Parts: structure tokens; C-alpha cells; sequence
């Protein structure tokens, strides 16, 4: 019940929600039905339009027009937008050259630059390029202000999740806006686009903007509009806001833009009609600048212009059916469209089985354009598991495809040609992302970067400490001329030991055998200076790796490698090394196939043993540290060190032995040598963080050696390729990844065939950040490099796609 008969004079777009049944005069009261019921009249005028023409030019003011062009407009903050270009002369901001903003230039008693964020939905990277000629205002921001080529929407690439991604730093897995669509089983209640229960607080986690800034005494503009405010409504809101006294005018703003989402889900990204929408919120950008401009504070305001994904060419006939691959297809409720999600229909079925339903949707037609997961399965660098509402079984869909349960789904429940919200490293799903304003550098590229990061800049931009989140604070200090977050790096909580030879050979019983016993200071004392460190700057580049929680591990020094090597868990947490552009690959001796040495620097009690692989039928070995790649026949001996071994399946066996016999070398001879740091990944929670030992789900059997659930390479080089990996003066190159050790390798339909067919395409799926590794390790890289630490977190949030070209 809302009590409608109040009254909206003098309140038309307050900032404070009233409490019902008093009626409501705020820019969402529409959408909740409770709207006064003078709204309309008072605070929604469209009287004359929204422009002043020659005529209206010193007009006595009519109150009932949309906006004005009397004389007193200017200081009651109402004039329309293009007032001092018709009626006194001056130019459309678009017109004026630009102009370097050093400083903020603002009227006094402004305590600090406003921040106005510009949402604009569906709207794609490319249109920056190939709608340039219609969007003039779009390009003088993009081009005198700071721009990224994109910027990454988080997965998925739908609206709501993208929106309070953006509002809260957080990705959806943390937010629990995990699509459009949602079943949240512990409140047993659905989230849908239509209806009410979207309104309802408990489905937003987390800390969003314009919370951040009210706890911290920043005032902000109320952020959401109803669907039936007009465009040029919101701005002249935005506008009139911008004219209260000092001590009720807010600091923050947002204007959100349906468009060009709308048109291109109807017409396609680039379908014709698509001009006419690109012209219209150029349009209004320009109406924004002009009027900011006439409040003397378009050298004042920080404007960030920023997409939420971008759109694709999807049709009705670019359908999967479930239908065509399971038998009991009413038994599932899918989410259907650009994703799919699965659940039993009814949780009173115990004949529902998940492996039986991912079975029947694995690699079962030619061209299939959709991929079963468990949740937990999926790219770590997707972040989309760890929350009740993603259901247990995932379809991604091939972009450009949809998923659906069954045909008649399609035609009665074609009409569309553009969707969104496929993988986020998808070319078309990229979206925009411009920063103008004092605060913000001028005509600056930066890279691109994910929208992940951006809640930390707004923050940093109105003086707001954020509340903890997703993005690297620091990692968009680039983007600012001021107000950088000075960051310090991470304290090392465990500190290693350095172990010399402690035990004799006899002291071991782990059931290992090495035909080894086959063979002076000429390299006697050579062998001492290597496992005493002497070669450690070949191969340790950028410092040891910070053990970031408390842990026992030894650092452990070899010719070819070096690594930190824990106690708890039995293995390396990371093992170090360089391949230079010249380092040749041999393969293992016939002699050595089967060796593995006890360590005599590392006690028995702990060091893996043989004996658990020769007994754990499912579960083989292999190396951190690739024997292909040592230096020398006798440098070949350290690599099958027990300290060196790691537990896998022989189905990844296949991935990894490609991997460290024709890739690590390949990736060395392209970037002018690498180093790589490798190591075992435990997340068996799913959710993004290192796991505690007992929360280990899995061993080698009958043992204490945990298996992981991933592993993870980082490969460094020389951004300036002209200079050798280990002899890099400035910038770095990385790229990582962190691949699933499954017992099977059903995600690769290509799988029966050579590694060289099938291997790098599943290595390029589960590309990833550094960071991702930080936040699944407990472990901070790049500590020692001549660097700076911002550069250096640029670097870690770096996410190689190996997508073309974004253009053409
Ligand atoms: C991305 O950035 C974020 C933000 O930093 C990272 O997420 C944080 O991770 C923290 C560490 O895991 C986690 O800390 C826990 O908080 C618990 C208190 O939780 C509430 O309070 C906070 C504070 O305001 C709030 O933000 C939380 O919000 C979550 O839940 C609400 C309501 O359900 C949602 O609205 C919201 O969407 C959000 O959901 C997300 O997080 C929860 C987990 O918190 C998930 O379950 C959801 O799926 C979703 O992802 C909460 O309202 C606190 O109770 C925890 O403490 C336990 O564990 C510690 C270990 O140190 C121990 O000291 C305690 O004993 C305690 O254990 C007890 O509970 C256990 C579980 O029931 C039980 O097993 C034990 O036996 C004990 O009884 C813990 O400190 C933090 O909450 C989230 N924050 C957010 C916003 O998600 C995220 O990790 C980052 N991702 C990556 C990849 O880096
Ligand atoms: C992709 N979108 C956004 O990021 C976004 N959208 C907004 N509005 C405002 N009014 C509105 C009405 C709608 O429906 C009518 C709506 O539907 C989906 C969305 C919105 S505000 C905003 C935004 C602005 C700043 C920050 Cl920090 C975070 C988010
Ligand atoms: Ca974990
Ligand atoms: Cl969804
Ligand atoms: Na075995
Ligand atoms: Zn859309």
C-alpha cells in the first residue's frame, strides 16, 4: 500500500527515500508503483521539448515547460542544456578544442571534482572505431581524455551481473548477482528481469558505490531510473542536482543508457538501425558537456564512460536443443539463451544423477556449439563457482549460439539478431570504458583492463577508502594524473630454511629406484656451488616468491631450477626456471625412464615415496621442473629429484609432458627465452583461495600426498623482445595459466588425436592472471624487479586472451 495523496511540490527527484505508504517523488518511486500522484505533472514536464530556440530566448519564465530559457535560468539551475549557445552566443562543447585540465577548475564551495559515471548497456568495444563519425561528443572524451581499446565484463556478459560488478568491485560468484536469472534454493525464491523480488534487498551482497560513499560522508545522487524517465529528463536531473547548496549536493552521479543494448538485440551489433541509437546517446553526452559546461563545471567533473558487455550476432536458428541429447529432458530446469545452467526439476527425485546429464551432453554431435561443466571445472580465470545460486551443472555456449531445453521453448516462450553474455574474453562481449576529467590523465591510452577494477578507481577518485573487493588496488594507478593509491607490497609470513645435505641415501625407504650410482674438484666443486645457489639469478628472475600464511618450506637450488619446497604438503608450492632462446630440448635416457632420487636434503618423513604411485592404480607422476629441458646430462639427475615430483593422472600426464616438451620451448624461442614458474593449485572449495591442508579432499592412495586440483605456469620475458628474457631492462611480458588436473580429458573432444592438435586450444580456455594463482597459492611474484609496485600489479591482473585483433 502506498497512500498516493501526498504531494511531489517541491520534491520532484528528492535524494532521501521516503518510508511508505507516504508517497514517493524520487527517480525510482515509477518502478515501485508508489509514485505521488502529482508526479507526473510536477517533476515529469516535457512542455516545449528540451532545447531552447532563438524565440524562447529571454522568455518569461513558464514554469510548466520541460526546461527554460528565461534569463533566471541559469541560477535556479533549469536552463536547457543548449541555452548559452541559442541565446548568448556560445559554442556546443564539442565545438572547443581541448584543453589539458590540470587542476580542477570549480565554483566555490565545491569540496571536490563530482564524479559522474555514464553507463551506456550493450555497448560494444568496436563502436568506438566504427561509429566514430556519428558519435562527435563520444570521440572528443575518448580522444582528449584517458581511454582503454576495451575493457572485460565479468562472466557472465549479462546486464546485472555487470552493473554491480562495476558498483561494487566484487565478481558475481561474491556479489550473488549471478545472471539475469537465479534460484537461490536456501531462501527457496527466483530472481527474475520482470517483478518485484529483483527489488529485494537480499540478493545484493557486498558494498556498492554509492553505499561506500554515504558511510564515508560523500553524498550521492540517487543512481537508478525508471524505465519511463526520458534520457533528457536524467540529465537535466543531474543537472539541477549539481545546483544545490554545497551541503546537500552530491558528490556522486550516475545516467544509464538502455541503449544501444536494446536496438541490438532486435537489429544484431551492426545491423543499420544500429546508426540511429549511437547518434542519439552521443546526443545526450553532448547534452551533459553543454551543460555542464553552462554551470561553469566541465573542468570540474570526472565523467567516466563505461559499457557493461558489448553484443553479438545470435538468431533463433543458432539453437542447441537438450531435447536432441537427453533422454529425460523434463527431469531439468535449464536456464537457457548465451549460458546454460542445470538443476533437477524437483529435489524430491533421487533418480536424478549429474554425471549421467554432463555424460549425455559431452562431445555427442560433429560440430556440438555448447560445452558441459561441473561448475568447479570451469576456467578458474571465469571466477563462476563459488556461490549457492550457480547451479552444480554449466553450458557454455559458443559465441554467436544459443542453448535451449526444447524447440517449442523458442517459438512460444525470428524475433531477435544481437545477444550477450558468452565467455568474457569473447571479442564481441568487450565493452568500453573512457575516463575524462581533472583527475583522470589526458589523451592517454591505457591498456585494457576489467571492470572488476573500477569500483577501486571511483573510490580513490571521490577520497572513499573501498570496501574489500575483487580489483588490485594500484593496478589502475595509470589511468590517474592524481589521488594514486600508493600501495605497499605484502609482508612475507613464512620465512624458508635453507637445508644442506642432512641424510644418506640409506636413510630412505620410499620404494624409488634411479639407475644413478653411475659415476676430481673440477666439477665436484661445481655441483656445490649450484645446490648452494650460484646459479639462482639464471634462474630466480624477479625474487623469490612471498609465502603470504604460515607454512614450513625449504628453498631447494639446483643448476636448472630452483624451488620452494613445502614440508606440509609434500611438494613444491612453485619451482623457478629460464629456457633461453638457445636451450635445446633432449629427451629422458632409456636408463632414467623409471628413476626417482630421494633428496638427502629433505628428511623421509618429508618426501613423497614411489610406493603410493606403484599402489594408487588412477594416479601416475610427473615432474615440476621438466627433465626435457636440463642443461647437461648431469644436470638431467637433479630433475628427478622426489622433491621434484608431482602427482598426475596419465591423462594429464599428456597435457603436461606436451606442454614441457614442445611449448615451453616454443614460447622460448618466440619471446626471446622465458622463465616459468610452475606449481601444484589445491582449491577444492572452489572458491578461488588457496586451500588449508585439511580441507584437502583427495591422495595418492594409502599416503599423506595431497593432489591438486590444478597446475599453474607463469612464463615471463622481455616486453622488448630484442632483449633476452635473463637480461631484460625495462617493461615485462607474462602469460599464465592454471589447468584443471582431470583424470580424463572429456573437455577435449579432439582429445583422441596428437597433443599438437588439441593441447594448446585447452592451455588457451584456462588462460589466467597472475593474481588468480596469487589468491589460489597464498604466494606475491615479481617482489625483486626494477619495476615499479604499480606497474608490477598492471602486470598481475595482465590476462592473455589470444583472441584476433579487436576491428576487423
Ligand atoms: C573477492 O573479494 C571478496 C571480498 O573480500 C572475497 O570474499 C570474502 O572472502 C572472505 C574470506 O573467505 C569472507 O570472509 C568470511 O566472512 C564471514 C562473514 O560473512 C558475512 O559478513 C561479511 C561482512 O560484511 C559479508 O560481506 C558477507 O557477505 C556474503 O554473504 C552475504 C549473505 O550471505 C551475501 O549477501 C554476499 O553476497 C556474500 O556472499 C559471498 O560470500 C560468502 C562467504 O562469506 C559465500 O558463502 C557466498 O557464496 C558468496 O560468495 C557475509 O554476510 C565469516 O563468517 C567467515 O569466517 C569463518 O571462517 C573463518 C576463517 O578464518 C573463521 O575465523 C570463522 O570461524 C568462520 O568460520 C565459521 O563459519 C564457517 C562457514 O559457515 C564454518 O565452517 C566454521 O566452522 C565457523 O562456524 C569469513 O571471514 C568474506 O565474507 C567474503 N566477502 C564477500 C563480500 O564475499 C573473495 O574471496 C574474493 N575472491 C577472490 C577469488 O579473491
Ligand atoms: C550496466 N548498468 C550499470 O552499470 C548501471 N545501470 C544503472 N541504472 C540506472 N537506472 C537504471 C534503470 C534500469 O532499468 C530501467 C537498469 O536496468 C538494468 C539499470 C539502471 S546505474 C549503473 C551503474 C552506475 C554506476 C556504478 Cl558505480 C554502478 C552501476
Ligand atoms: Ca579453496
Ligand atoms: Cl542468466
Ligand atoms: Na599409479
Ligand atoms: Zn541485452
Amino acid at each position: 500500500w502506498t497512500a498516493t495523496s501526498g504531494s511531489c511540490k517541491g520534491r520532484c527527484f528528492e535524494l532521501q527515500e521516503v518510508g511508505p505508504p507516504d508517497c514517493r517523488c524520487d527517480n525510482l518511486c515509477k518502478s515501485y508503483s508508489s509514485c505521488c500522484h502529482d508526479f507526473d505533472e510536477l517533476c515529469l514536464k516535457t512542455a516545449r521539448g528540451w532545447e531552447c530556440t532563438k524565440d524562447r530566448c529571454g522568455e518569461v519564465r513558464n514554469e510548466e515547460n520541460a526546461c527554460h530559457c528565461s534569463e533566471d535560468c541559469l541560477s535556479r539551475g533549469d536552463c536547457c542544456t543548449n541555452y548559452q549557445v541559442v541565446c548568448k552566443g556560445e559554442s556546443h562543447w564539442v565545438d572547443d578544442d581541448c584543453e589539458e585540465i590540470k587542476v580542477p577548475e570549480c565554483p566555490a564551495g565545491f569540496v571536490r571534482p563530482p564524479l559522474i559515471i555514464f553507463s551506456v548497456d550493450g555497448f560494444r568495444a568496436s563502436y568506438m572505431k566504427k561509429g566514430s563519425k556519428v558519435m562527435p561528443n563520444i570521440e572528443k572524451l575518448r580522444s582528449c581524455g584517458t581511454h582503454a581499446p576495451y575493457m572485460r565484463p565479468v562472466y557472465p556478459t549479462k546486464t546485472f551481473p555487470n552493473l554491480y560488478t562495476l558498483a561494487t568491485g566484487l565478481y558475481p560468484e561474491s556479489h550473488g548477482i549471478v545472471g539475469n536469472s537465479m534460484y537461490d534454493p536456501v531462501f527457496d525464491a527466483s530472481f527474475h528481469l520482470r517483478g518485484r523480488e529483483k527489488f529485494n534487498h537480499r540478493w545484493w551482497g557486498g558494498q556498492p558505490l554509492w553505499i561506500t560513499a554515504t558511510k564515508q560522508g560523500v553524498r550521492a545522487g540517487t543512481f537508478f531510473w525508471s524505465v519511463s524517465i526520458p534520457h533528457e529528463r536524467r540529465i537535466l536531473t543531474i543537472l539541477q542536482w549539481l545546483s544545490l547548496p554545497d551541503n546537500e549536493r552530491p558528490s556522486v552521479y550516475a545516467f544509464y543508457s538502455e541503449q544501444p543494448d536494446f536496438s541490438g538485440h532486435k537489429y544484431g551489433p551492426f545491423g543499420p538501425e544500429m546508426t540511429n541509437p549511437l547518434r542519439e546517446i552521443d546526443k545526450t553526452v553532448g547534452q551533459l558537456m553543454d551543460g555542464l559546461k553552462q554551470l561553469r563545471l566541465h573542468r570540474c567533473v570526472n565523467v567516466i564512460f563505461v559499457g557493461d558487455h558489448g553484443m553479438e550476432d545470435v538468431t533463433c536458428d543458432r539453437t542447441e536443443f537438450l531435447s536432441n541429447y537427453l533422454t529425460n529432458v523434463d527431469d531439468i530446469t535449464l536456464v537457457p539463451g548465451t549460458l546454460g545452467r542445470i538443476r533437477a526439476k524437483s529435489i524430491n527425485n533421487s533418480k536424478y544423477d549429474p554425471k549421467t546429464i554432463i555424460a549425455a551432453l559431452t562431445c555427442k554431435k560433429p560440430d556440438q556449439h555448447f560445452k558441459p561443466y561441473m561448475k568447479q571445472h570451469l576456467p578458474k580465470r571465469l571466477h563462476y563457482a563459488n556461490n549457492r545460486r550457480i547451479e552444480d551443472i554449466h553450458l557454455l555456449v559458443d559465441r554467436r549460439w544459443h542453448v535451449a531445453r526444447k524447440p517449442l521453448d523458442v517459438y512460444k516462450k525470428c524475433f531477435f539478431q544481437g545477444d550477450h553474455g558468452f565467455d568474457n574474453k569473447v571479442n564481441s562481449m568487450q565493452t568500453v570504458f573512457v575516463g575524462y576529467g581533472p583527475t583522470f590523465k589526458y589523451r592517454t591510452k591505457v591498456p585494457p583492463f576489467e571492470n572488476i577494477e573500477l569500483y577501486n578507481v571511483m573510490c580513490d577518485l571521490l577520497g572513499l577508502k573501498p570496501a574489500p573487493n575483487n580489483g588490485t588496488h594500484g593496478s589502475l594507478n595509470h589511468l590517474l594524473r592524481t589521488n594514486t593509491f600508493r600501495p605497499t607490497m605484502p609482508d612475507e609470513v613464512s620465512r624458508p630454511n635453507y637445508p644442506g645435505i642432512m641424510y644418506l641415501q640409506s636413510e630412505f625407504d620410499l620404494g624409488c629406484t634411479c639407475d644413478d650410482k653411475v659415476e676430481n674438484k673440477l666439477e665436484e666443486l661445481n655441483k656445490r656451488l649450484h645446490t648452494k645457489g650460484s646459479t639462482k639469478e639464471r634462474h630466480l628472475l624477479y625474487g623469490r616468491p612471498a609465502v603470504l600464511y604460515r607454512t614450513s618450506y625449504d628453498i631447494l637450488y639446483h643448476t636448472d631450477f630452483e624451488s620452494g619446497y613445502s614440508e606440509i604438503f609434500l611438494m613444491p608450492l612453485w619451482t623457478s626456471y629460464t629456457i633461453s632462446k638457445q636451450a635445446e630440448v633432449s629427451s629422458i635416457p632409456e636408463h632414467l625412464t623409471n628413476c626417482v632420487r630421494p633428496d638427502v636434503r629433505v628428511s623421509p618423513g618429508f618426501s613423497q615415496n614411489c610406493l603410493a604411485y606403484k599402489n594408487d592404480k588412477q594416479m601416475s607422476y610427473g615432474f615440476l621442473f621438466p627433465p626435457y629441458l636440463s642443461s647437461s646430462p648431469e644436470a638431467k639427475y637433479d630433475a628427478f629429484l622426489v622433491t621434484n615430483m608431482v602427482p598426475m593422472y596419465p591423462a594429464f600426464k599428456r597435457v603436461w609432458a606436451y606442454f614441457q616438451r614442445v611449448l615451453v620451448k616454443k614460447y622460448a624461442s618466440e619471446r626471446n627465452g622465458v622463465n616459468v614458474i610452475s606449481g601444484p593449485i589445491f582449491d577444492y572449495n572452489y572458491d578461488g583461495l588457496r586451500d588449508t591442508e585439511d580441507e584437502i579432499k583427495q591422495y595418492v592412495e594409502g599416503s599423506s600426498i595431497p593432489v591438486p586440483t590444478h597446475y599453474y605456469s607463469i612464463i615471463t620475458s622481455c616486453l622488448d623482445f630484442t632483449q633476452p628474457a635473463d637480461k631484460c631492462d625495462g617493461p615485462l611480458s607474462v602469460s599464465s595459466f592454471i589447468l584443471p588436473h582431470r583424470p580424463d580429458n572429456d573437455e577435449s573432444c579432439n582429445s583422441s588425436e596428437d597433443e599438437s592438435k588439441w593441447v594448446e586450444e585447452l592451455m588457451k580456455m584456462h588462460t589466467a592472471r597472475v593474481r588468480d594463482i596469487e589468491h589460489l597459492t597464498g604466494l606475491d611474484f615479481y617482489r625483486k624487479t626494477s619495476r615499479s609496485y604499480s606497474e608490477i600489479l598492471t602486470l598481475k591482473t595482465y590476462l592473455h586472451t589470444y583472441e584476433s585483433e579487436i576491428g576487423g
